[PDB]
DNA sequence: TTTCCTAGACTTGCCCAATTA
DNA sequence: ATAATTGGGCAAGTCTAGGAA
């Protein structure tokens, strides 16, 4: 079938695991993750921290890349991108390309790719060790379009694929989580878990 | 211009074969002998077998192209719907406007005829391997038949054309195709139909 | 011309017109009524016309189409698109915006405008029927609804299809009525019923 | 001559639930 | 448990006949 980006979990030689903040579902939450759903709920354009767990430190030049792909097989060949309303928004942080759904916050070494071959979008940052006195590395992502954006994701489930790659682009590890960009993360999360 | 869906089992005796898929609900690809219709899912493998009576010369290429089955619509270049085209992906070769792609063939070529604009994918004709009887080409349909803005629910014909390095028609065949979710349930049904 | 003749003349080549076969469905964009010898269709769509012949007209031959009002009282007036429709429909670099009738799918179209009669025509080159075919098909588009106030204004038109030579001398001639509308099928179904 | 409707019955993707191995 | 595959069914969306202003 038409090839699509790989999404299988691979801890790699460095024991790469992804972590998240345990925010709860109170009405004030801006980003909340559901361990039972392996799903992150976040608000549009707000901080979403993502934790990198490693058992041994990766080599130097190590990069961390994120990519969104549709969860369903029937839509996997579709490149996740912002709806037209959104790409057209003046919401540029000056670094990200207007069509990318995923941005990286507060990292001037942030890099964006428009795959020449697959048309696929992604954001990379250099991998940093955990801030001394720290257990893991944190990355602040932002999702720039809502799940409900007709014309975009349109209510379809998206996965965020986090890849650990050497300076040459080789795969060192991969992990993933589902994401839902919506107005009320606490409410939505509670509910979807309410279903189980 | 415009292209024919006229069989030309030619001087080589060109014929197409299809696998025996089964009718589960949602089978990936399935062909209906009675209907002469392929029923497949978007982006899934659509195997099409090439059978000749005699090996064609070298330079021979295989071409696929779609057309609307219906009279009026035959003039409308068949292509991907706006949405899918906009959010298209690719494999390093396939252009975003093409509906039909060829899977696993680093030698594939994609054409958008400058004088018809008509789109097509052509691969070299490879004689079957020693001990084989036919040669398979795997195709993928990038939009469902019901893609509003595209297929808009209208029937298409896939026309395979054997041709020489020159571009001369050496052979011709066709099949209709229905890209849908659930090719299984839909073939039964359209059979129940008779 | 001031009002070209619309008389049928198969002439030396056994020139005939053919038409597709669809019923009165709403989903039927274009439809020909043999009884009414009228063709209904809807704005901007495909109108397939079958060019039958008994004798193969020589290379260079041409097929010109022209619309004329049907009523005598309207005959001398040129059929043109309304001013509205005229300020947009110009897609397909060959078709001038005023022309009501266009042909699609032919690199060689040639638009006319009698400089002395102002009548608009779409010319094409005669072409033999497809290898295993018994007729050549032309794809016609009718650029305005017969409704266009300021355009056809509910007035019936006739399309005269002529076979001519490189010089433009007439060879054969047919014609038929066209009703550009809203979901054509019914109109025929009905047009055929008062009958 | 268009424009509304009123539904009903399909068309058709995709949910969910059972079920395989 | 655990993922993949499947079949039941559904409901958003389509076009219908059809009468009406
Ligand atoms: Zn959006
Ligand atoms: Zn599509
Ligand atoms: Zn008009």
């Amino acid at each position: 079938s038409s090839s699509v980006p790989s999404q299988k979990t691979y801890q790699g030689s460095y024991g790469f695991r992804l972590g998240f903040l345990h925010s709860g579902t109170a009405k004030s939450v801006t980003c909340t993750y559901s361990p039972a759903l392996n799903k992150m709920f976040c608000q549009l354009a707000k901080t979403c921290p993502v934790q990198l767990w490693v058992d041994s430190t990766p080599p130097p030049g190590t990069r961390v890349r994120a990519m969104a792909i549709y969860k369903q097989s029937q839509h996997m060949t579709e490149v996740v991108r912002r709806c037209p309303h959104h790409e057209r928004c003046s919401d540029s942080d000056g670094l990200a390309p207007p069509q990318h759904l995923i941005r990286v916050e507060g990292n001037l070494r942030v890099e964006y790719l428009d795959d020449r071959n697959t048309f696929r979008h992604s954001v990379v940052v250099p991998y940093e060790p955990p801030e001394v006195g720290s257990d893991c590395t944190t990355i602040h992502y932002n999702y720039m379009c809502n799940s409900s954006c007709m014309g975009g994701m349109n209510r379809r489930p998206i996965l965020t694929i986090i890849t650990l790659e050497d300076s040459s682009g080789n795969l060192l590890g991969r992990n993933s989580f589902e994401v839902r960009v919506c107005a009320c993360p606490g409410r939505d999360r509670r509910t979807e878990e309410e279903n189980l």
